[PDB]
């Protein structure tokens, strides 16, 4: 059964920071942007929407935009990976990533950003 | 752009009735079982895991096991119907129906039950 996993379910950090939330999936020889589909979600917010390797930045929720974005990179080799800058307070919760690729699965991810000095 | 929809977000039912809680998408005519994925969630309590014609009724909450079906005489019609006989009171709450097919959506929708006297 395809099964997305998790190296990191729980990832604290510092206000200001870098953070690099990652999803891993099974990839057989390439990538078939054809059939894969990336979606990050918060709290019901859209953060990423990755449609057979679309994307739109009218759909972003507005505390996300311009601070978080699925590295492409990583995605080829099986990590899905969303990279959030300038990390909020606002940002701590509990994120969701939804592959569908050769089948489909999700995995929760919980955050806390400790705060400044 | 692949959208799934629910007729109603709520419904309300009576103890010991039989209740279908239906979420519907596009399809063109022959459904591709290969490429079909139905999924359906209560508090992320595993109730029904369709994938590609096959389901793994080894995990299926015992909540509703034989008592929480696919209807898989809709899905032809494009409805993943998720039918529960003999509602309890256990039955009310959020339930989330995810399905991967042209790509992939995901609904919520809540049961609030009442026992009248
Ligand atoms: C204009 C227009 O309206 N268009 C789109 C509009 N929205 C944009 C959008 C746009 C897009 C693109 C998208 O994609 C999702 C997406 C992406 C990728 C995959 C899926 C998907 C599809 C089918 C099934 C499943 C999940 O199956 C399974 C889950 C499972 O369980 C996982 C699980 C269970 N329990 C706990 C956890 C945890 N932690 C995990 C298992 C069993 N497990 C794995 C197997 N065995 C092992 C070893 O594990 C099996 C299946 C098949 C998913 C995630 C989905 C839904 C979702 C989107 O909106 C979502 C949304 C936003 N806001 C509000 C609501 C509401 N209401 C909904």
């Amino acid at each position: 059964a395809f099964t997305v996993t998790v190296p990191k379910d729980l990832y604290v950090v510092e206000y200001g920071s870098n953070m690099t939330i990652e999803c891993k999936f099974p990839v057989e020889k390439q990538l078939d942007l054809a059939a894969l589909i990336v979606y990050w979600e918060m709290e019901d917010k859209n953060i990423i929407q990755f449609v057979h390797g679309e994307e739109d930045l009218k759909v972003q929720h507005s505390s996300y935009r311009q601070r978080a974005r699925l590295l492409k990179d990583q995605l080829s080799l099986g990590n899905a990976a969303l990279q959030i800058t300038d990390v909020k307070l606002q940002d701590a919760g509990v994120y969701r990533c939804m592959i569908s690729y050769g089948g489909a699965d999700y995995k929760r991810i919980t955050v806390k950003v400790n705060a400044p000095y």
